[PDB]
């Protein structure tokens, strides 16, 4: 149903129905990306003086956009380029890469056959330049629009289980410190962001998708004022990693634990040592710089410089106000009419 009234007794039955993505549509999209990824690497540039080439194409974060309930989703597709001198190059040469990618993307639409409907958008308005392509399957009425975000390849060839070279983060921090603008290069580390949320248990990933939709429902109210969606995703992971650590758990317990953290934002300092740590002196100091920043501070596991949900303390206040309202909703309330309760952090 609406889910404002969806009780806490079941919860999952709502996630399994409305929230769960189409299995058939995903498979079609994943294949379409593989066609494009394999297309861009070969086609882009080539027969060209400049050694810069497309190394890989990775899908980034995605958020279901409410229309009926879930009718559509917006995702980010990061195109990695090589032979760039610095991280800043992806910002300056962005317009140069936007044209080369768009040129072959249109050519890919003509030459390559797809199962879904490949849609290359017209030049985008209300934005400085912008680009995107839409993948839709009218049979299932599923639609997704990918925003192409060109980025330098920092990791090069990287596989899960391997901690990235600390030297890479050193170059990132030194360049982010001098030129300013902390956390703009997070797109290069997208592989680590996906790998962070991919290996999570099924019940947790379903919980995250529940939190994802909660964010979108409030996003059509307060607008862009609220913090980035990535903050809520990492916060859900933190709620599970602390005190629970169970394969099977209650969604009502977790959803309650996440909402109470939104109100605790001023008390929240969170960071992950997954892809980096204090072994390197340069990385260590920069990591301590972020921890002493005004709360809430959620440190991007893939981006030691990048602070998710930071820079605005009134963003979380607007979020905490609506988080307080949803606490009064039956969503968190069980059969008794009382609260299900949060997770013990012991």
């Amino acid at each position: 149903m609406e889910l404002r009234h969806t009780p806490a007794r079941d919860l999952d039955k709502f996630i399994e129905d409305h929230l769960l993505p189409n299995t058939c549509f995903r498979t079609q999209v994943k294949e379409a990306i593989d066609i494009v990824c394999r297309f861009l690497k070969e086609r882009c540039f080539q027969g060209t003086a400049d050694p810069v080439r497309v190394s890989k194409v990775v899908k980034g974060g995605s958020s279901g956009k409410g229309t009926t309930l879930r009718g559509r989703s917006d995702a980010d597709l990061v195109v990695f380029l090589t032979k760039l001198t610095s991280f800043e190059d992806q910002l300056r040469r962005r317009g140069e890469f936007i044209q080369e990618i768009r040129r072959q993307l249109e050519a890919c639409q003509r030459e390559q056959k797809f199962k879904v409907t490949f849609e290359v958008q017209s030049p985008r308005r209300e934005n400085p330049r912008a680009l995107s392509f839409v993948l839709s399957s009218p049979q299932l009425q599923q639609e997704v629009e990918f925003d192409v975000l060109p980025a330098f390849d920092a990791l090069g060839q990287w596989t899960p289980g391997y901690k990235p070279n600390p030297e890479i983060y050193v170059q990132l921090i030194k360049e982010c410190k001098s030129r300013g603008k902390e956390g703009e290069f997070s797109t290069c580390f997208t592989e680590l962001q996906r790998d962070f949320l991919r290996n999570r248990p099924t019940k947790l990933k379903s919980l995250i998708r529940l939190v994802k939709h909660w964010y979108q429902t409030c996003k059509k109210t307060h607008g862009n004022k609220l913090p980035p969606q990535y903050a809520l995703e990492l916060l859900t992971v933190y709620a599970w990693e602390q005190g629970s650590r169970k394969t099977d758990f209650s969604t009502a317990q977790g959803f309650q634990t996440v909402l109470e953290l939104v109100l605790k934002h001023q008390k929240l300092c969170i960071f992950w040592e997954a892809y980096y740590d204090f072994t390197n002196p340069v990385v260590g100091r920069c990591m301590l710089q972020q921890l002493k920043k005004p709360r809430p501070v959620i440190l991007d596991p893939a981006d030691p410089t990048g602070n998710v949900g930071g820079g605005d303390t009134h963003s979380w206040q607007r979020l905490a106000q609506e988080a307080r309202v949803w606490l009064g909703y039956p969503c968190c309330k069980n059969l008794d009419g009382s609260l299900v309760g949060a997770w013990t952090m012991l």
